[PDB]
């Protein structure tokens, strides 16, 4: 982080209790997620990071996998912002990212936070497995509990500005169990679906 006293600039490092903050904040969202961006959004407005301390939270949140395209976007998203204009980037002083370490250099610092920050919206796509496809109704679970079950997995694997009504739709009746499935032939019809195959199953004796 670079400090901002109250009466020059300067970085010290990250202290683990705020990663650590930061980790449990993000929670289970992942990667492009709108909790995961609202978080590191706010952290790297509260501590103005480095490029380097970017590195450094970037693989305390992510998987290696996960980093490595994060930096092939951000490579993209660097060349393209040097054809428009970059800030306080001087092509001759060296590496951008090293001058993003310097602390005076603030302009070039929050540039470099803006596309660390717009690199994530690629990362979605690139997890062909979420984990919310694999959350099934088992013999047993209730469905009212389900559909919840659901919302919170598509809250916090879907990333930002995707519809979620029309994946849920689907999915409260793909993964369903074979027990309540056999309601899907006569699904009440209204403007909001959902509240059909939840009618359906409003009351479901085991």
């Amino acid at each position: 982080p670079v400090m901002h006293p109250h009466g020059p600039p300067s970085h010290r490092p990250w202290q683990m209790k705020d990663l650590q903050a930061i980790k449990q904040e993000v929670s289970q969202a992942a990667p492009g997620s709108p909790q995961f961006m609202q978080t590191i959004r706010l952290a790297v407005q509260q501590f103005d990071p480095t490029a380097k301390d970017l590195q450094d939270l970037l693989q305390y949140l992510c998987s290696s996998l996960v980093a490595s395209l994060h930096h092939q976007q951000l490579d993209s998203l660097i060349s393209e912002a040097e054809t428009r204009g970059i800030t306080g980037y001087n092509p001759l002083a060296g590496p951008l990212r090293v001058q993003a370490n310097n602390p005076q250099q603030q302009g070039l610092r929050r540039e470099y936070q803006q596309l660390w920050l717009t690199a994530f919206a690629a990362l979605p796509g690139s997890a062909k497995d979420p984990s919310w496809a694999s959350i099934l109704q088992g013999l047993e679970e209730p469905y009212h509990t389900f559909v919840e079950r659901l919302n919170v997995a598509l809250d916090n694997g879907l990333p930002e500005g995707t519809p979620k009504d029309p994946i849920l739709r689907s999915l409260a009746y793909s993964n369903a169990n074979k027990e309540c499935q056999k309601l899907l032939q006569a699904r009440g019809h209204t403007n909001s679906p959902l509240g059909d195959m939840l009618r359906a199953c409003q009351a479901w004796t085991p």
